[PDB]
C-alpha cells in the first residue's frame, strides 16, 4: 500500500507528523533522503531535519542535521528553503539555503554546509551574498540578493545555485566551483522583471526545464515552467502549470525517480497553512507526479491519492475503485470511447462498437458530493468539457486531472439503467452530436433535451 494523500502531513514510522517545510530530496546509494526546515514556537529557524526511505512513501526520522546551535548566527534567524546536492569528487555532501536576520528580510544571503554523511551533522560554514567581492551593489548592500533559492547537479558533473535577486525581480544561476562549497561565476540572468519565485531546475533529455511560481506569499498561485537546451541562454516562455493556485500549494522540488520500468519525475510542494492563518509548522505537503507530453510540453496532473513504486519507477494516480464500467449509449447502442483509442492528451472522445478494448473502459472517482471523475483505463485522463466550454456542441474530450469542474460528472437514474451524466459547470449532458449512430460519433456537450441520445447505460466489465 505505497499509496499517498495530497493536502495532509505525511506521518514518518514513529507515528509523528513530518515536519521539512520547504525542504528538497535526493538520492544517494539505496535511500531517498528527504531535508527541509522547520520554525519553532517565534517562528525562527529551529532545525533542518532530515528522513531517510527507500519506498517514498514510508519515512525515518534521522535528526537534524543543521540545527540553530551549528552557528553562532544560526541562533536568531530565519532559515528557509534549504536544499542537498552531492558531489561526486570530493564525496561529500554540499547544503545550500536562504539566510534572514529573525527581524526582517534586509540581509537576502545565501548558506551553505556540508558533510561526510547524508544523515550526519552537517557543518556550517558561513552565510553570504553571491558576488560581494565583485563590489556589486544590489539594493543597499554589497553582494546579489538571494531568497528563495535551489540546487542542480548537471550531467557533466558541475554543480549549480539558482535563487531570486534584484528583489525577487530576476533569477540568477550561479555556476558552483569543483567543491560546490563556493561560486565560481554568475552563469546566467533568467527572467528578468518577471519575478519568479520557488525556482526548481531539472534535466531530462539535454533539455533543461525550470518550474517556478509566483510572488504572492502565502497565496497559492499560478505555477509555470520552461525549457532550453543550454543553461547560459536558449531559455523560452512561460508555459502554465497545473491550474491557476498549483492545486493550493507552491513548488519546492523535483526529482528523478528511477526503477526497473523507467523513469518518473517527482513533483513536491508546499501547502503553507499561512494561507488560512495558521504557523508555519501546520503546513501540509502535495506529492504529483510530472508527466512529459513532450520534450517542449509538460503536464502537472492532480491525482488526490498518489500511488508510488519507486522499486519499478512508477508514480500514477491510486483509484479507490478499480471496478471497470462501459457506457452505453440508449439510441445508437455504441460505447463511450477515444477517438483511435489515443492516450494523447486532450484526445477527441467518440462513439464506437462495443469491441471490448480498453480505450472503452473507464473507472469511477468519487470526488465529493454526487459527482465523481470518468477516468479512462488505456490512459489515466479524465472525461473533460474543452475549455471549460458552457455552450451547446462544447466537445468532450480527455485531458489531465486539474480537479476543474468541467471534469466532474453527476449520473442522474431515469430507470432501466440509464442515467444522464451532466456536467458540475453548466449541468449539460453527455450528448452524441446529431444523434449519430455510426462509429466516431463526436461526444459533446448539450442541453437536457430527453433525447435518448442523451441517455447512458453504465456496464460491470
Ligand atoms: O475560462 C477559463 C479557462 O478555460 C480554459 O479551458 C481549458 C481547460 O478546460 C483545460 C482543462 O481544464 O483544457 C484546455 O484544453 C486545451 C485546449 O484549449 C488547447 O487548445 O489545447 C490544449 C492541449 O492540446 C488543451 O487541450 C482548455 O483550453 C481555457 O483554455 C482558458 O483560455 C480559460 O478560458
Amino acid at each position: 500500500e505505497g499509496v499517498i494523500v495530497n493536502g495532509t502531513q505525511f506521518k514518518d514510522t514513529s507515528g509523528n507528523v513530518i515536519h521539512a517545510h520547504g525542504g528538497g530530496m535526493l538520492k544517494h546509494g539505496d535511500y531517498y533522503y528527504w531535508y527541509g526546515e522547520y520554525r519553532d514556537d517565534s517562528n525562527l529557524f529551529l532545525g533542518v531535519s532530515c528522513y531517510r526511505s527507500k519506498d517514498l512513501v514510508n519515512w525515518e526520522y534521522r535528526g537534524e542535521v543543521l540545527s540553530r546551535n551549528s552557528a553562532p548566527e544560526l541562533n536568531h534567524c530565519n532559515i528557509e528553503r534549504p536544499k542537498v546536492m552531492y558531489n561526486a569528487s570530493t564525496g561529500e555532501f554540499v547544503m545550500w539555503m536562504h539566510w534572514e536576520n529573525g527581524i526582517n528580510y534586509g540581509q537576502a544571503r545565501a548558506a551553505v554546509a556540508y558533510s561526510k554523511t547524508p544523515d550526519g551533522k552537517f557543518t556550517y560554514i558561513r552565510s553570504f551574498r553571491p558576488m560581494q567581492d565583485t563590489g556589486v551593489m544590489d539594493h543597499g548592500l554589497p553582494g546579489y540578493m538571494s531568497r528563495d533559492c535551489n540546487v542542480f547537479v548537471d550531467t557533466d558533473g558541475k554543480g549549480y545555485f539558482i535563487s531570486a535577486a534584484n528583489e525577487n525581480m530576476d533569477l540568477h544561476l550561479y555556476e558552483l566551483t569543483p567543491d560546490y562549497k563556493n561560486i565560481a561565476s554568475l552563469k546566467a540572468k533568467l527572467f528578468v522583471g518577471q519575478q519568479r519565485e520557488a525556482p526548481c531546475l531539472i534535466k531530462r533529455n539535454g533539455y533543461y526545464y525550470l518550474i517556478t511560481s509566483g510572488c504572492t506569499g502565502w497565496n497559492p498561485n499560478q505555477a509555470k515552467y520552461a525549457y532550453s537546451k543550454d543553461l547560459a541562454s536558449g531559455w523560452s516562455q512561460l508555459y502554465n502549470l497545473g491550474n491557476s493556485t498549483t492545486y493550493r500549494s507552491q513548488p519546492t522540488f523535483i526529482i528523478p525517480v528511477q526503477g526497473s520500468s523507467g523513469t518518473s519525475y517527482l513533483y513536491m510542494g508546499d501547502r503553507w497553512a499561512g494561507a488560512w492563518g495558521g504557523k508555519v509548522n501546520d503546513s501540509q505537503y502535495v506529492w504529483l507526479p510530472l508527466n512529459f507530453i513532450s520534450d517542449t510540453t509538460l503536464e502537472l496532473p492532480y491525482y488526490d491519492s498518489v500511488k508510488i513504486d519507486a522499486s519499478s519507477g512508477i508514480i500514477s494516480e491510486y483509484i479507490p475503485d478499480t471496478t471497470r464500467y462501459k457506457l452505453v449509449n440508449k439510441n445508437s447502442g455504441k460505447v463511450l470511447d477515444v477517438l483511435d483509442g489515443s492516450v494523447d492528451n486532450a484526445a477527441q472522445i467518440v462513439q464506437w462498437t462495443d469491441n471490448g478494448s480498453l480505450s472503452q473502459q473507464w473507472y469511477l472517482v468519487d470526488v465529493g458530493g454526487g459527482y465523481k471523475k470518468i477516468v479512462n483505463v488505456k490512459s489515466g485522463r479524465a472525461l473533460d468539457v474543452k475549455d471549460e466550454s458552457k455552450e451547446d456542441g462544447g466537445v468532450l474530450i480527455q485531458y489531465t486531472s486539474n480537479g476543474g469542474y468541467n471534469q466532474h460528472w453527476k449520473f442522474t437514474d431515469i430507470g432501466d439503467g440509464y442515467y444522464k451524466i451532466s456536467s458540475r459547470h453548466c449541468g449539460k449532458l453527455i450528448d452524441v452530436r446529431k444523434w449519430s449512430t455510426e462509429d466516431g460519433g463526436i461526444i459533446q456537450q448539450w442541453s437536457d433535451a430527453g433525447g435518448t441520445n442523451q441517455h447512458w447505460k453504465l456496464v460491470l466489465v
